[PDB]
């Protein structure tokens, strides 16, 4: 049949791509080709409009199997060709060794690191439910799409997938349909060596529906029927167990050796012969397969055309909601939304930046409907929903509704990070956030790094940023955390000092389209600074206190800016004139013009950094660094600051030493370099 | 009864400690006091010998409940007093807000970050099984101890606990007994908001045994019986469901408000009144409770005395095993074990450092019985057991034995990290390791940080360290990873360049007693260097190529040392004389004398760093830094190096620019500072 020919075509494209690279993973593509064929036949998508908001989404969580994804995209006429397949895993190609959403048309997310894609799928499905609840009306099914995820044994061992699966079951996400490649093989060999749990029993315990397909090597009718069954279960995510043979058809089928290395040339020849292909030919695409796939694309394009007309009729009946939806699909925030950002003066009271952040959210959430977010491993007293909103929950629970805006992630930081990526990936201008303690953003490093690589505008609301949290002690107090994330490409790491800086941090986070944000916020109260503003803080770094005859400039962030200002007064008494620079986001500052940056950190003056965390990175901006490069302590916060000499007198002493160290030396800006 | 009085005493000590601090968590201590009393009565331990190797171990994984742990330790006469309790959460006290194994007698591990303690318990139990299989003989039960773990709802949501629980069930760890505080409350409020899974069904799916105690607020008889039942099930870890009231006895019992904030003073008064205590008195310890607890301590001390005699008789019957066990309990490695480390010369072939590491392990494992380890999310071709050993598995599986030395962790990096901490915590000189790709050590950051804080000599064997891995691409290629871990206090991060440096890295890792190690190893082949040795590399940084008239020194690590040596030859052709420094471990180097360090990085010469990763940290050792501060690429590794100009010519160009930049400038060592 043409279906059988299509499956062979998929298999052989994947095998041939791996062969050309002499690198990559042919086993899972061979095993999953029947399922991929069956699922893509059920999916609604337009290869010529990858951003259609009512498309079904597909996520290949076992991302090493991506020769499979690329083969599907090529066969369906996405902006990816057989010539691109021939360049699989080759420098600069459109077919990298793991799929990248920035580089690959039809790759919704960046997968490869195990466990991530299934969580991303949870987030896409969460967003779809929230979006549909927000926009759908009687006779106007604006959003009714499904989220299809392929996953492997490795994904099921990673804790992040357990977290997301528990939460997805709780959230009754009936438009999520996941497929487990039950092939009994991982990298180390048999799953009998380390993975003997009853996976199906576990998924039932989370509240998922199960369908089992006992012969997924051939039974595409049963795979299609499993999809139909899953669609009837509207209040549970579904796991479809696909019992497959890894490397199906290969001489080495059913072995670990086919998981992650190219097949032997003679093996590829017999594959081709047994499936009716020419063993002397590579990258064959039978025209009958193309025709069959083009028929499904044509049908999907007519569905999209009808959706466009539905949307036009929606705008006529619901003008305000229609305009809102149009604006979001255009990628634009509401006009002048930022007028809602709170502004402070030095006459206002001291406030913790965690509380300032709460206040910002309270003001902007009602004005910007595409903001949703939540928290994990965090008291409601440290972050909760904006007044006038409700939690995102299935209505059946009585605890919220899918129209809700605040997600109760539970104690699941890593999955929260990966789910945020999926919400961003959904599109429709979603600007989503996740709260936890800064120190436990580290639990989610796998996902955070992927936010950066994937260019997703997600936001971490990361409170209790330092020893300033006090009594919980060194297990909770960040030291290395900002250095870690600042060292990662494409992460804005805001550490605002006061009310105006906190508003600038949110302006950046919400306006972002390609850069994830981490907002490092305090437990303890900080003063409103003389010289701060949203305008100046928006530059990432700025001159807070200008001193034309400066003996030294102190550059600081967050809680240490006020400390620097107090140190300036001590230094004046010692006959030393200091300027102060506030550097709320190093990435934003780095992106400013060279002349702007040099106006902030000029030549001819020693510069001392102060931040109660690792000194790593700080030499970009300073000659000497006062930081904390040891673990913290359990006690009242002001006593810990005194212990480590983060006091006005301690800063002044180090500033005076810095001035002395550079007497008679020529000093140029830390921004200067040799290359 | 005295048992009831003891439980009230525990409860009130915990409440009073939280009250004195005006900080901390009284709810779980109130709920878990009956269970803590019952479990400690069943445990064998000596408060006067916290390191008795056959003690039962207790782990409080819900570490925020530590007022409870401290109360138990005080009541049993550990080196912790009521005066220490009065200083709970106070700077410099022996009673920090979360328990720290370095600071607190009877704290086996450092808990607080959720999910970790249960995994640590898995590791303690794994080590006990391996230890018993190694040493026990007929009539000589050298090791027969249990591992008791308390955990909460938050712990059960964290993915790391799922990973460890799946693995513990697979490993049939029948001496592990965990207790779930089933109190329906987390920080956000009811578990109904985010945690509605069937926990018991999930634990059955992992192969655990279950006991349910429906009234754990009062039924200590049933808690004791649950322990007895668990001990009869020798081939499954057991989860005991303790249905408790959070804050039991408080006016606010059964609410989120009692989870993490001090009780009201009037509430504490009525607690005391209803339990027969004086509401005007704090930190009361009834003498009858002390007597009862002292009786159990006396009995346990007689058990230890009998164990000491058993050990003496074991040494008579089994002299060689006895001497080995004695050596390990003394914390000493075999005499001259390091003579087994491989040594190379520049005449030897190029080898990848991953392969050099395999070879080291192959040579040292047979000589050092306290080395065990494994791998997670890694092909057996990248790391497997040492020849002549077997996997650690229950014999019932036919796949290994508990005497085995190689652990199949599955795709569970985070749990592997936390389990390694538990193996180290067991003691007996265990020197344990875990293999994965360097980029996915980040999945385990929560545990890695705790290795550092806890001072555990664990080792990560972290291969595929850079863009040198090639085709898997930017999702797999570390950029930020070494900066992250180098910025963390107390982590040795070895990046060996060649065979001799790899042997030095292992010498450091295995000799370690207080510092975790990460070994960053290459996929690609590297040459044996002229000038390397185990002796010199043991200093962390050393002069590889000395040049008395140097125009520049190039400092490099790992794969970039050979690159620097090739660049020296290009520079000679341009009339520039360079020295080379190899810096295989920054921490070890930092610990050397100031004079040694200055001999390596002298004044009066520009210094350029080269490492194909983040430049963060490198200004400690250099004036200019050539690194990679963007994500990688998917292609053949040598082509990626060429793209980013990590070539002899690219290094030489930057070196020449550095020389030019410092012409006419006075240059001092990067090791100099103002303070
Ligand atoms: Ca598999
Ligand atoms: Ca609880």
């Amino acid at each position: 049949s043409v279906d059988q020919k299509a499956i062979s075509t998929i298999r052989l494209l994947a095998v041939d791509a791996v062969a050309a690279a002499n690198s990559g993973h042919p086993g899972a593509p061979l095993g999953l080709a029947p399922a991929a064929h069956a699922v893509f036949k059920k999916m609604r998508f337009n290869p010529k409009d990858t951003k259609w908001i009512n498309r079904d989404r597909f996520v290949l969580s076992n991302g090493h199997a991506c020769a499979l994804l690329y083969s599907m995209l090529v066969l369906y006429g996405y902006d990816l060709t057989v010539e691109d397949l021939k360049k699989f895993r080759q420098l600069g190609s459109k077919t990298p060794g793991h799929p990248e959403n920035t580089d690959v048309p039809g790759a919704e997310v960046t997968t490869g690191p195990l466990g991530q894609g299934i969580c991303n799928g949870v987030g896409i499905a969460l967003a779809q439910a929230q979006f549909a609840a927000t926009y759908n009306k009687p006779d106007f099914p604006i959003s009714d799409s499904y989220t299809y995820v392929f996953l492997g044994d490795g994904c099921l061992m990673e804790g992040v997938s357990s977290e997301a699966s528990s939460l997805a079951g709780h959230l009754q996400l009936g438009n999520l349909i996941a497929f487990w490649d039950d092939n009994k093989i991982s990298i180390d060999g048999s799953t009998e060596v380390a993975f003997t749990e009853d996976v199906i029993a576990r998924y039932k315990s989370y509240g998922w529906h199960i369908v089992e397909v006992s012969d997924a090597d051939t039974d595409i009718t049963a795979i299609a029927a499993a999809i139909d069954e899953a669609k009837k279960v509207t209040n549970k995510p579904t796991l479809v167990r696909l019992t497959t043979t890894i490397g199906f058809g290969s001489l080495a089928q059913g072995t670990h050796g086919v998981h992650g290395a190219p097949l032997k040339a003679d093996d590829i020849k017999q594959l081709k012969t047994k499936w009716g292909f020419n063993p002397e030919e590579s990258f064959a695409v039978p025209a009958e397969v193309t025709a069959s796939y083009n028929e499904h694309v044509a049908e999907n394009q007519k569905i999209q055309q009808q959706w466009n007309e539905l949307f036009a009729a929606y705008k006529q009946k619901y003008p305000e909601l229609g305009a809102e939806l149009q604006r979001r699909l255009d990628g634009k925030l509401p006009e002048n939304w930022d007028k809602a950002l709170p502004v402070y003066t030095p006459a206002d009271a001291a406030v913790a930046t965690r509380k300032l952040s709460e206040i910002v959210l309270s003001k902007i959430i009602p004005e910007v409907p595409e903001i949703i977010g939540g928290s994990a491993d965090l008291t409601p007293s440290n972050l909760t929903k904006a007044k006038g909103t409700v939690d995102f929950q299935p209505a059946a629970t009585g605890l919220g509704d899918y129209s809700g805006r605040y997600i109760r992630y539970g104690v699941r930081e890593h999955a929260m990070g990966a789910i945020m990526n999926g919400i961003a990936a959904f599109g429709a201008n979603y600007k989503n956030y996740g709260g936890t303690f800064l120190n436990f953003v580290s639990y989610a490093a796998g996902a955070v790094r992927l936010s950066a690589l994937s260019e997703f505008p997600i936001t971490w609301v990361a409170t209790h940023d330092s020893i300033g949290l006090g009594e919980d002690g060194p297990t909770h107090q960040p030291i290395e955390t900002l250095a870690h994330f600042r060292a990662t490409p494409n992460i804005s790491v805001w550490r605002p000092a006061d009310g105006n800086e906190t508003s600038a941090a949110y302006k950046s986070a919400i306006e972002s389209t390609h850069t994830p944000h981490i907002l490092a916020l305090t437990r303890q109260n900080l003063p409103q600074l003389e010289g701060s503003s949203i305008e100046k803080a928006s530059k990432g770094g700025y001159t807070l206190v200008q001193q034309d005859k400066a003996d030294i400039i102190i550059v600081a962030t967050g809680s240490e800016v006020s400390l620097a200002v107090d140190a300036l007064k001590v230094l004046e008494g010692q006959g030393i004139k200091a300027g102060v620079v506030s550097l709320p986001d190093q990435l934003t500052f780095d992106k400013q013009s060279e002349e702007y940056k040099l106006s902030v950190l000029p030549d001819g003056v020693p510069i001392l950094s102060v931040e109660v965390m690792s000194t790593f990175g700080w030499s970009k901006y300073s000659h000497q660094q006062f930081g904390l490069n040891r673990f913290g302590a359990s006690g009242k916060a002001p006593e810990i600051f005194k212990l480590f000499e983060f006091t006005p007198e301690g800063v002044a002493e180090r500033a005076a030493k810095t001035v002395a160290f550079y007497k008679g030396k020529d000093v140029v800006s830390p921004l200067r370099s040799a290359f």
